[PDB]
């Protein structure tokens, strides 16, 4: 097929981890019979079998992952709705209405997958119809907007926005004298992933959302890795992980978190939760939230089984925060590429909303 949207040529940038030790480009060295333009799901996954072989897979309208059949179970949800990305692909969207549903995109480097480039597509979370029952912690989903594990490493997620759209967690039912809980995290980074950029993203609506290192026993695997960079992007109305880390190395800059801490669906908790031999450079971060005092700036940053967060220059509220008295042991790793943190403004702030998202670029 041909090639509608010019930017889709385009590489990670300079900027961020999915540049480091090596370059992502995706499926850039497409040949002309490796760019698509798929309309459905039969489609998608028909180019997504190129496999390994460099491809432009481009999202025109939305793409039900379920093809209209809704899941009978678990097996079925599992078999049908966990779409693969392969090695060498870009996925980007045409327009502003590059839309998934019903399913998952998941970035497996368990047969080598790598250099990936998810771009302008909106993707709605996922509905589990058979949750598990873990007796004390109640229901519990199983499958995310995406996620990024066994290894895979270079991806890029550009102007993505993962959200829970026509179905929020206000509308939850009650199984058993329990709430039927059907969504899982929105983006997951997980066992031994790697080199990973998020920027001009939004992330809107959603309650336990970025989850980096899974477990904090899996260690051997993650120590080390787990190198995310996120910048330019927006965490609206998210309860509590922005990226929630274990292991990881997190640098979080420019960034636009907005959200109330007394929301009557995603009540704000945290941004930013250092767990388990984890750590966050947060600088030039703006954050607005509704009810929280500067006395109590320390409520954006909470504390697991880690410490290492550094801030700087970041917001709150419109005002420098402080979050030094918090309790953190300082950021002493290095950040290999060059970058400019921009210093926050209500424009810069006012101006990363605007560009932040698919349907954006």
């Amino acid at each position: 097929a041909e090639l509608v949207s010019d930017k889709a040529l385009e590489s990670a940038p300079t900027v961020g981890w999915a540049s480091q030790n090596g370059f992502t480009t995706g499926g850039a060295a497409a040949t002309s019979d490796n760019i698509y333009i798929v309309t459905n799901i039969s489609e998608f996954t028909s180019a997504l079998s190129a496999g390994a072989e460099a491809k432009i897979i481009q999202i025109k309208g939305t793409i039900d992952i379920s093809g209209g059949t809704p899941y009978t179970d678990f097996a079925d949800q599992k078999a049908r709705s966990q779409i693969n990305i392969p090695a060498n692909t870009t996925v980007i969207g045409l327009g502003t209405d590059a839309k998934f549903i019903n399913g998952s995109l998941i970035i497996d480097g368990t047969d080598g997958t790598n250099n990936v480039i998810i771009r302008n597509v909106y993707i709605q979370t996922p509905i589990d119809v058979e949750p598990h029952y873990e007796k004390g912690d109640g229901w519990n989903a199983e499958w995310d907007a995406m996620n990024i594990t066994n290894g895979a490493h270079h991806v890029w997620i550009d102007h993505v926005t993962i959200s829970d759209g026509n179905f929020t967690d206000d509308m939850y039912t009650t199984k058993d004298g329990e709430t039927y809980v059907q969504h899982d995290g929105a983006l997951d980074i997980k066992r031994g992933s790697d080199y990973v950029t998020i920027s001009n993203s939004l992330i809107d609506q959603h309650d336990k959302t970025m989850l980096i290192g899974h477990s904090d026993s899996n260690g051997s695997q993650d120590k080390g890795k787990l190198h995310v960079t996120l910048f330019n992007n927006v965490f609206n109305r998210v309860t509590e992980r922005a990226p929630r880390v274990r292991y990881g190395s997190i640098h979080s800059f420019n960034n636009v978190f907005k959200g109330d801490a007394k929301d009557p669906v995603y009540r704000y908790q945290y941004s930013f939760g250092i767990g388990t031999s984890g750590s966050v450079l947060s600088e030039g971060n703006s954050f607005t939230i509704a009810n929280l005092s500067a006395s109590k700036a320390c409520k954006v940053v909470k504390k697991f089984n880690g410490s290492i967060f550094s801030d700087n220059g970041s917001v709150l509220n419109g005002s420098a925060v402080d979050l030094s008295g918090c309790g953190f042991s300082a950021y002493t790793s290095k950040i290999p590429y060059i970058y400019d943190v921009q210093p926050m403004t209500t424009e810069l702030a006012q101006s990363i909303t605007d560009n932040a998202g698919s349907g954006k670029l």
